[PDB]
């Protein structure tokens, strides 16, 4: 039985008082998150090679995760069973080193460590034909599945509220990579395709964006015994929303009353990237990412996103170091124009299982410290039926009301664990 | 630590739009799998052999159940813990050979693959003396429990609705097995009592069946490289509505709105099965099925059922084959005589870990075709209480309304994987 | 992978009718087990060292609980996460064989097994330093917190039904153990301050106590090819409620209508423990436990509890054996004075893995018998609004109504496995 997986889990406070707070910039999709992390989360992994033949062999996986507020001892909790797949190598005789899968599987997720951010992932239940050996690289193909909560209507109807069926949408991706593209660098090419596939005789809003692209090119090249990546991703429509490779092809919402909204996502999305790790010298190691997102949207709801931070790490001894991570944050409202902001500063003392800055098990002792000044923030007040604004970036004061985190400051510190297996 | 368990998992669509769907006869108990399956289904099993001395030793035994939709990744659930036994072999002198156990265990389950069908499964928390050799075939003795929903009152009362309290039964089971009747065939007979158990002073409706008898006789003749099972069993009363071995002796019911009806059961149920597998030479292997069941009772609305099948599976290389299933349905509505039906048609590709139609991982890739005409169904529309044929088998047409699935064909196809280990 | 856990489940009923019942005394916090457990309970663990270094580890420790009817087949359940830690050993140097840990663990619990009652207990999220050695001794430093439901109020108001914020509580705890006060035995001394932690700006209602201490002594002496506990604690206000080392200073509590009402805690809490396992020959073995707690509350709704009871075994063989327990419970109203009392005596025919008292897997077969006679019990009929005695002590025939669990008898009798691995 082959066992991995990741966890984290805590102790922590906040200066002003009470249990431990986290920070995160209205309107940005992640926080930096050395000492600014808040659940106890976990997957536990149990897989195994259940039959091999020479070259041919078939490998089973699972994946349960759990996700719990670490404020007590006895927490119960829906689990979620994430994966349960089965892969089979060198099956087919003529392509060769290529494998078929079919099941609920995690597929080759790209994401930033620091934080936490995925930029490419279209995991889900699904089917593909992985490493083909094309000579100048590897291609591979697959079919993945999700589906939005409701949006599709048993009739035509003109009222929003009468589309409350699950509507599924589909996946289709090819990606061609290891090419060889310079001496240390590598290029990955990909293209996701993803549709709202409706039942017999269903119908989706009118003006509901349907269908959408995904395109993506990473570049990896390799340096100061690390590595850096940079890419370039651009999407269309319904994959402008989750913006990782998933399709929200329906643009219909739900307030916690039931009601339906409307979440529209005709308009486009551009992605910039460059992240990585090195290491200078013996002493030395530091992460860093640098990125600019925007979406545009027909409905002038839209953000301008900025984001800039690095891990630092100096090593005392080949088990004790001092981390220390900057982070900053800016989003601007498309509909406004106004413009949301924050940076982050966590200085810690670790003990490792390594000399890297990615290895792990961790312990950490912290103290973080946090000052914003947001300008403007979603309406979320009200009933999407009470309000016409449900929903709709708005300004900090709008209608005497408060919208945003405030202009403030804080501080927290404690005690966690983290670890891959 | 010993990891067991069984998990399938995949992804579909349908030809007129949307996500897969499966078909099952109105009024039937099973639908034929290929490629008719809409579920992630999965069973973890985690085990150990915690003491030996000798022939002496105790086994530990668990198994966590889950069940998701597929339609994607996170998909939080309530996991079922089905067992938590311990088996001690051999702790008796005097009874050699024989195990002792108690906790939650499924017990000797006998069931139709192709079908999903169990056919005799008295599984649930328990405990048994197991394998007494008698000489001519061993002995083996247990008790298992199960428990409605509500059923009883705490005091006597002519309403239904009084009738709340989860009313409990017990199983009462004997078996003696592995009896050569003949050369290459073998004959297992069996006799199940159960019975509602009711608090001190709690009472039961009127009319109530209380208990029941299930009578289970079961030859299996080695064949073909393969073997046939034939089994003939009868119930009385309360082993009729689940027919498994379990009873339900309270004979009350619930409408989603907790209202509660009169599902009484006192009748009796016949059945006639027959299934098998055998393999023809090196490239044929074929699982079959036929069953006759009828459940006749005192009310009427009882069903006469009919089932065929047959999965050849041609190998053209000993892990490529291609397999196919064919199954029909026909069920007569004892309420009403009128007959619903339907014939199902799949063909798949799969890749498996083995040259037989029993082993597995397995992949596939699948096409299948469904064609009904169902005449009947069951009526369900409205409230317990403002319905009067709550539950009734009604026609199709039945006050302008149409129950059943209608007279019409459908078509799915996708990719899926199946195991145990 | 490491595998470990604990495990409880099986089979009964009850004399006069159905399933299977235990027996408590009203205002007892404990039960005699044997014969008297109506769950399946169980803890499924998987750790694993994942990295060794000379002395220097890192082991990494996790556990799943799962409690279910056991009363059917398929019971789906909530399953409670309860730790996920990571523990450094010998990582620093000038404190040798200590560990640093931090995760949600179960730290150091001392309990009573025949009772299932846990004496000192702070387990949940935190972090630490272990084993630090002191020459004389060693001592140990931890944090862990725990967080009550509501409590807390986000303005001062006079009305109760304000106070539902959640109100975290922080444990800080020092020990000095495995000190040979004598020859053969041992002293462990322990302090513990417990606080409510709020809100910048929240604040609790007037009177709540806020904070408290506990106080613990151990002495483990060892005698009988065995070892005898004994031991002395003393609690104040916050620390009283729970008792056995989380603090609970908010005083507010909520009926099912989730009305708040005032459990204030202020006052003491003194108990006197007296308990352990001795072998006196080669057929005999012996469990025993003597207590007696005092709380007395400001309020007048305190109790002052005894116990005693004995599990002497006497082993036929070694595998096979006789256990029998008895106990007994009183509990006397500090509100009212009346008394509540009970004892039970069960005999049973066991099978374990081992010639102790204190080896499992053990299957058992059984028979219990009790008799109680409860003059007093909690007012819970009502509503937290609808009632002002709510939660109170009161008489048993208070107002016509009847309270306690008044003067009855009663058997059951079953089968069941328990075993930790």
């Amino acid at each position: 039985v082959d066992f991995h997986g990741y966890a984290r889990s805590g102790i922590g406070w906040t200066g002003s008082g009470g249990e431990q707070q986290c920070f995160q910039t209205t309107g940005a999709q992640s926080k930096y998150r050395l000492g600014n992390e808040c659940e106890t989360y976990a997957e536990l992994k149990l897989g195994q090679e259940v039959w091999k033949e020479g070259d041919k062999s078939f490998y089973f996986d699972t994946n349960v995760a759990y996700s719990v507020a670490q404020q007590n001892d006895w927490e119960a909790t829906d689990p979620a069973f994430r994966e349960a797949n089965v892969q089979g190598k060198n099956l087919i005789e003529w392509l060769p080193g290529s494998t078929i899968w079919a099941g609920k599987r995690f597929y080759q997720r790209h994401d930033v460590h620091m934080i936490d951010f995925y930029y490419w992932d279209i995991s889900g239940p699904g089917a593909g034909l992985e490493n083909i050996d094309v000579g100048f690289g590897k291609l591979s193909l697959a079919a993945t599945r999700s589906s939005e909560a409701g949006g599709s209507s048993s009739f035509a109807s003109n009222n929003i509220y009468d589309y409350t069926n699950e509507t599924a949408n589909d996946v289709f991706d090819v990606r061609l990579a290891q090419m060889e593209i310079n001496p240390g660098g590598t290029l990955e090419l990909g293209v996701d395709y993803g549709r709202a596939n409706l039942r017999d005789n269903y119908r989706l809003v009118d003006g509901a964006s349907k269908d959408g692209w995904l395109f993506t090119a990473e570049h990896t090249q390799s340096v100061l015994k690390g590595f850096n990546k940079f890419v370039v991703q651009y999407a269309t429509d319904s994959m402008t929303s989750q913006g990782k490779g998933l399709s929200q092809g329906s643009g219909v919402a739900f307030d916690n009353e039931k009601f339906a909204y409307n979440i529209n996502n005709n308009g486009h999305m551009l992605r910039i990237l460059d992240h990585g790790a090195i290491s200078m010298g013996d002493n030395w190691d530091m992460m860093y990412v640098g990125m600019y997102q925007d979406i545009n949207w027909d409905n002038d709801n839209g953000t301008k996103w900025w984001t800039v931070g690095i891990r630092p790490m100096y090593k005392w001894t080949p088990i004790m170091s001092t981390v220390m991570e900057i982070g900053y944050d800016n989003v601007e409202s498309q509909r406004t124009g106004d413009k949301n902001n924050q940076y982050k500063i966590t200085l810690a003392q670790q003990w490792q299982a390594g000399d890297s800055i990615w290895s792990r098990p961790a312990i950490r002792v912290f103290a973080t410290y946090a000052k914003w000044d947001e300008k403007w923030g979603y309406d979320y007040t009200g009933n999407a039926d009470n309000n016409a604004n449900f929903g709709k970036a708005v300004p900090a004061d709008f209608n005497g009301g408060s919208f945003g985190r405030g202009d403030s400051d804080e501080w927290t510190f404690g005690a966690q664990m983290e670890i891959w297996w």
